[PDB]
């Protein structure tokens, strides 16, 4: 009995919550009840089957069961056989399903829905973001809702909870954001790339943290991790959340082979351990290191070792440069490992091997500059224009790249690529590439994503699929689609009502750079002068129209002196 198996090992409370958690992510739209309901009805089969492991079905797979019980309240998908049926579902997931915003009442009323029913208070908050997030890791989601709870039984009884809780509510959302994306990220590679890809990254970035630990180990560690995020990534929740606790036991024990910054980590609970050693820091580089060109480009047994186990020998690059090279980002480093792999490709084939790749380390020089110079400058920019006005060029810039995406897809991977911005921008100038170019894969592969749904851009759908490593250089070289045949213009699109005065200062902003798109997809050829002197005479509309008498027509009347000085420019 599989049911029985996974049970025991995570006990009623997880099994419980990641079972809550597959439902929420299969079928986004079913409401609250209906889950619950069917996760008690498989809670307790379950239950019969500790017992008895024979009686019922407990000797089906969990997909089966899972399966036919979300086919209780679905419909071509549930019309079909195994695995088939579950893949239905994996492709049935939507990375922007139609859902209303989340708006949270007063802390007053929090505190007393979490007071009165605790589980069930939990269990709403684990459904909407499972529903929503439906990649999601779901054992670390466990841990945010532990961290959830924590936030609320301290701050629902203080002096002022509403200044105990909300902040601590923002920094989860954030935090809890930046993990969906990274995990989508992560079954991306997976899903669309292959294991290969995901590997090397695992490689490369295991390596950067345990400079220390054995190839062998790595390799090791390598290819556990794959299996835990391949099955999360394809719904095995259960087997995931198992699993991913196996690793932590074993990273735990074996200690002195890996890391010595893994002592805090396996001090402490379960759910806490596991997260802790995912983002524990990189331990101190070895300090007598060969250099990389003895084993790599001077000996003369390259071509033969490569030949014999392409893969281990590529695998054993990537971890030797990463190693020692913590001020790389994986995805540098993985192009600098796939030139050495396509120079080591062609160079084999020649007749003196050792002269055609002996110079591959020339190659390499490029490659590094070039991320670095984007960012030295890019962040130049932003600790000069601010977040905003630098969110607004990127906005115009990647409209006149791919005008075709929908003006909400770039409004969103616009915002996110400025916060890069704030967030890489600060650490000094050795520490800026990293952080920037790898946060950049996150949001770029957030831009495929919701693209890869509706496609209308060749350009976008080429950059995507194109390679993973490259989509960031990829984009950069587009410059304005010259094909592009401009927009002409909506009357609706453009009128600004007084609704949007009683809208945040964030979806004001958020309005007119919503706009921003709109006037560009019309005006490709258009310059930043004209944009950034047409952004003005809005800025100093809003304000008029929002604060002058009881005008909720100000909005056509002080809209067509818009309109017609916009449709002048
Ligand atoms: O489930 C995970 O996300 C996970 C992550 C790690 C991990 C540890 C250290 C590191 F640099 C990267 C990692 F992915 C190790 C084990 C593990 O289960
Ligand atoms: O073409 C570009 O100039 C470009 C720039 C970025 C970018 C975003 C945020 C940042 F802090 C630095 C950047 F380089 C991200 C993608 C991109 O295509
Ligand atoms: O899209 C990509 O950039 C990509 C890259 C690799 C790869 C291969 C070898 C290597 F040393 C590093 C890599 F990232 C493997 C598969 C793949 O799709």
């Amino acid at each position: 009995s599989e049911v029985a198996h996974r049970f025991k090992d995570l006990g009623e409370e997880n099994f419980k919550a990641l079972v809550l958690i597959a439902f929420a992510q299969y079928l986004q739209q079913c409401p609250f009840e209906d889950h619950v309901k069917l996760v008690n009805e498989v809670t307790e089969f379950a239950k019969t089957c500790v017992a008895d492991e024979s009686a019922e079905n407990c000797d089906k797979s969990l997909h089966t069961l899972f399966g036919d019980k979300l086919c209780t309240v679905a419909a071509d998908c549930c019309a079909k056989q195994e695995p088939e049926r579950n893949e239905c579902f994996l492709q049935h997931k939507d990375d922007n399903p139609n859902l209303p915003r989340l708006v949270r009442p007063e802390v007053d009323v929090m505190c007393t829905a979490f007071h009165d029913n605790e589980e069930t208070f939990l269990k709403k908050y684990l459904y909407e973001i499972a529903r929503r997030h439906p990649y999601f890791y779901a054992p670390e989601l466990l841990f945010f809702a532990k961290r959830y709870k924590a936030a609320f039984t301290e701050c629902c009884q203080a002096a002022d909870k509403a200044a105990c809780l909300l902040p601590k509510l923002d920094e989860l959302r954030d935090e809890g954001k930046a993990s969906s994306a990274k995990q989508r990220l992560k079954c991306a590679s997976l899903q669309k790339f292959g294991e290969r890809a995901f590997k090397a990254w695992a490689v490369a970035r295991l390596s950067q943290r345990f400079p220390k630990a054995e190839f062998a180990e790595v390799s090791k560690l390598v290819t556990d991790l794959t299996k835990v995020h391949t099955e999360c990534c394809h719904g095995d929740l259960l087997e995931c959340a198992d699993d991913r606790a196996d690793l932590a036991k074993y990273i735990c024990e074996n200690q002195d082979s890996i890391s010595s910054k893994l002592k805090e980590c396996c001090e402490k609970p379960l759910l806490e351990k596991s997260h802790c050693i995912a983002e524990v820091e990189n331990d101190e580089m070895p300090a007598d290191l060969p250099s990389l060109a003895a084993d790599f480009v001077e000996s003369k047994d390259v071509c033969k070792n490569y030949a014999e186990a392409k893969d281990v020998f590529l695998g054993m690059f990537l971890y030797e440069y990463a190693r020692r090279h913590p001020d790389y980002s994986v995805v540098l480093l993985l192009r600098l490992a796939k030139t050495y792999e396509t120079t080591l490709e062609k160079c084999c084939a020649a007749a003196d091997p050792h002269e055609c790749y002996a110079k591959v380390f020339d190659e390499f020089k490029p490659l590094v500059e070039e991320p670095q110079n984007l960012i030295k400058q890019n962040c130049e920019l932003f600790e000069q224009l601010g977040e905003y006005k630098f969110q607004n060029a990127l906005l115009v810039r990647y409209t006149k790249k791919v005008p075709q995406v929908s003006t909400p897809t770039l409004v969103e991977v616009s915002r996110n690529l400025g916060k890069v911005g704030s967030k890489c921008c600060k650490h000094p100038e050795a520490k800026r590439m990293p952080c920037a170019e790898d946060y950049l894969s996150v949001v770029l592969n957030q831009l495929c994503v919701l693209h890869e749904k509706t496609p209308v851009s060749d350009r976008v759908t080429k950059c995507c699929t194109e390679s993973l490593v490259n989509r960031r250089p990829c984009f950069s070289a587009l410059e304005v689609d010259e094909t592009y045949v401009p927009k002409e213009f909506n009357a609706e699109t453009f009128t600004f009502h007084a609704d949007i005065c009683t809208l945040s200062e964030k979806e004001r902003q958020i309005k007119k750079q919503t706009a921003l798109v709109e006037l560009v997809k019309h005006k490709p050829k258009a310059t930043k002068e004209q944009l950034k002197a047409v952004m003005d005479d809005f800025a100093a509309f809003v304000e008029k129209c929002c604060k002058a008498d009881d005008k909720e027509t100000c909005f056509a009347e002080e809209g067509k002196k818009l309109v017609a000085a916009s449709q002048a420019a």
